[PDB]
């Protein structure tokens, strides 16, 4: 099979998610064939670097053997069975073992699910029907924020806050709410960042008053914006989100599916900024993306509300798919035993945001340099010295993915802040290997909106 | 490693589907470790007959080495790529041109998810996207049934008709109403049931016009109720149905999740009960649970609508998965080319059905004995002749479920239906040994019934 009958294929039989497909079809889609530590080949024999960890999420890289020996021994014992006849299995009551012993003191009870998407649609469940267990009904409106990402089930693209996820489908549904985004760059205004991280926080308090405490259920937040562009929060900014939510009895939930399993040099983005959710969401590094898994770790106060409520009218048949469960007990076993999350707190994670810091911070049209762990970005900007950001946010993003696209460099744009994910097991050379290849893109970029 | 150490870290740290946990706690968890065929193994070592296919998904049979192999072989070249950065892979593109063969024709289009909860979620954003590309931003409301199964997302959960689910999470959602369920036994008065189906159809149209037509996106239903109990609607019910849809300009959706990939001797169930729908979600048979995927199948119709929209806003990480994909494709594969779907039509199907109603017919407490290809059920009845159910559906079920269960034999009571859905590679001799256990089940069930007063 040709790269022309892949790409005839696809464009004939396959509608792809978050695409124009018309747009798609004309230019051709790109066919990925095979993986190797941080390094893709495409069906014309391009070696590309990785530098999103196929979605955020490949944290132990391309090429993991072992996994798919794991993956195949449980598919021949036993492929499937449900969780739903008073039923379990080895693989699932495993994972969540060794899950339990990742998982800071107080997250025991686990949720399974097969994505990121259906993990928020059972964590807003699950936090409806705690309050209905407590004897409140009211208390059922969630907050997220503007340019926030909680997936794209009914309920998630809801709780986010992209509205072109919202104007497809008559989104939020009912008992939805947003506060501002905490993007010092943009509306920090004349405040140090530690200032703004109080102020944005504050629009949370400024929301329930509006609302009223008694109607609102949880504030929901990525600890890091991923989707939205890494909008890293000031230091000042969780800690006083938690400060609200303790004072109006509103739940706290982290959307851990990116920082979780070790992007920020923690287990968990939330202990990197010091706030204790009473539950969280994961998917993606779970397994590292080799096989669909999601789940909801459920702190004590929430399962015990749970567990006096009787039955929870919830889940999916592949709940706990053992398979899947097998996948994920070997990736987090080798993220914690091969010591890949240590590495990055103390060792590859200190060195990215250094190199990426000294990579990037000299160009005239990047500024808001910024990232933690094995997460980082920049933006775009028309006028660094003015903080003015180019009109039709998007345009010169779109622009500059695509000069890194024809490299055989994989980093997104999300409006005009460029993001990188790589692999956790990205060695020091590799680090350096990319930033060479972004840095020649960047000259490039700059040379190309000159000449405009 | 014992069953006990398996039950205490369950009890411990694993939260089910739709199970009530300090009971399932207190009353310890089945564990099952080994399948081959149509049967399980528990940690205790008893061997059991899987009258349900794992959960109405296995349907070609646990111990396919193959499907591993399949796996093993995707997951080490690429196991995972994104199909969101103008990117795909062959196993999503080979896995799309195969479907493409087995689907009706004017079915080119597959949007791929991770499970039936998330294709009903990308149906209804894919339908109410649809009617906002033509010009019409009111119509937007989808109709179900009652006891309708849709999954379990908060989508899922809203546009399915199962009122346990509504009360937690303050579902519906908006723009989801509900018309009562073609279920003959209960609604059926003084009719046959070719005439029940006229009647209960209309009640779509009926809604449609209570709402007003110029509001409504979508009729969405399972061709055969399945979590609600195997309701099998009578033969004139999904024309009138289709009819309605067609008079009102409806798009007609079809949840093909349990009946999908051949369990009633048809590829898909829309086929058997001769209606054609504008789209339809999958899942479950899509790859026999071996791996987690789904699949919103999209016509021609839709697909240009969605199409002339540009940007669809919608999809998931593992959206086209390689490794889900390539297992779902040797399972497509085997199903057309080993015959078995044509087998479930031609020989295990009428067999299966013929069977069922010879066992059960003669019980003074069942009624109602229905089914084809491999989905078959019936209802535990008070009194048969004046067709009088138990009071609190449910409580009789879950009596003779258990006697099922403690039988080593897996069948699954919905309120006082008893419903059953085998894997389609079931022989003719594996039929006879779980109707002869089910059939001594339910002589014990009589007996125990009678005995209690
Ligand atoms: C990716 C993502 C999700 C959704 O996960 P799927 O597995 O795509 O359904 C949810 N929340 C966040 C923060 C994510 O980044
Ligand atoms: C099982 C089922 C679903 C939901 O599938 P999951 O894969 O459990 O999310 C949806 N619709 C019908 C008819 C089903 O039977």
């Amino acid at each position: 099979r040709t790269t022309s009958q892949w790409r005839e294929l696809d464009a004939a039989h396959h509608l792809h998610p978050f695409t124009d497909t018309a747009s798609l079809n004309q230019a051709g889609a790109r066919v990925m064939t095979r993986g190797e530590g941080v390094y893709l080949w495409d069906s014309e024999g391009n070696k590309i670097i990785d530098g999103m960890a196929g979605l955020c999420c490949v944290n132990v890289g391309y090429g993991r053997k072992d996994f798919a020996e794991a993956a195949r021994r449980q598919m021949e014992e036993l492929p499937f069975y449900n969780t739903f006849f008073k039923t379990t299995h080895p693989a699932v009551v495993e994972l969540s073992s060794l899950l339990a012993e990742v998982t800071p003191a107080g997250f025991d009870r686990v949720f399974y699910t097969n994505s990121g998407s259906e993990s928020v649609d059972t964590m807003i469940r699950m936090v409806r029907r705690y309050w209905d267990v407590q004897g409140k009904p009211e208390k059922k409106t969630l907050i997220g924020r503007w340019n926030g990402y909680h997936g794209s089930t009914i309920g998630g693209a809801s709780l986010g806050g992209m509205k072109y996820m919202h104007e497809q489908g008559d989104l939020p549904i009912p008992g939805m709410a947003h506060i501002e985004q905490p993007w010092w760059y943009k509306h920090g205004k004349d405040m140090t960042p530690d200032e703004f991280g109080v102020v944005a926080a504050r629009w949370l308090e400024e929301k329930i008053l509006e609302i009223g405490a008694d109607k609102v259920a949880a504030f929901v937040g990525e600890p890091i914006q991923g989707a939205g562009g890494v909008i890293v929060p000031p230091a000042t900014y969780w800690p006083e989100i938690e400060r609200i939510c303790r004072k109006y009895d509103v739940l706290l939930v982290a959307d851990e599916v990116i920082c979780g399993f070790g992007r920020t040099g923690e287990w968990f983005g939330h202990q990197h900024f010091g706030f204790q959710p009473d539950l969280f969401t994961a998917a993606k590094g779970l397994s590292s993306g080799y096989l669909p898994i999601g789940a909801v770790f459920v702190g004590k106060r929430v399962a015990e509300g749970l567990i006096a409520g009787g039955d929870f009218n919830h889940g999916f048949t592949y709940s706990g798919h053992p398979v899947c469960a097998a996948v994920a007990h070997a990736n987090v076993a080798a993220l914690r035993d091969e010591g890949i999350v240590q590495r990055v707190k103390d060792d590859i994670g200190p060195y990215m945001q250094k190199r990426w810091r000294e990579t990037f911070s000299r160009f005239e049209h990047v500024d808001d340099v910024r990232g933690v762990g094995m997460v980082q970005a920049f933006t775009l900007v028309k006028n660094k010295a003015k903080r003015e950001l180019f009109p039709d946010f998007g345009e010169i993003g779109t622009l500059c993915r695509d000069i890194f696209f024809r490299n055989n460099l994989i980093m997104r744009a999300c409006g005009d802040h460029i993001v990188s994910a790589p692999p956790l097991v990205m060695t020091r050379a590799e680090v350096d290997e990319m930033l060479a290849v972004a840095e020649r893109c960047l000259e490039e970029f700059e040379q190309t909106l000159k000449a405009r």
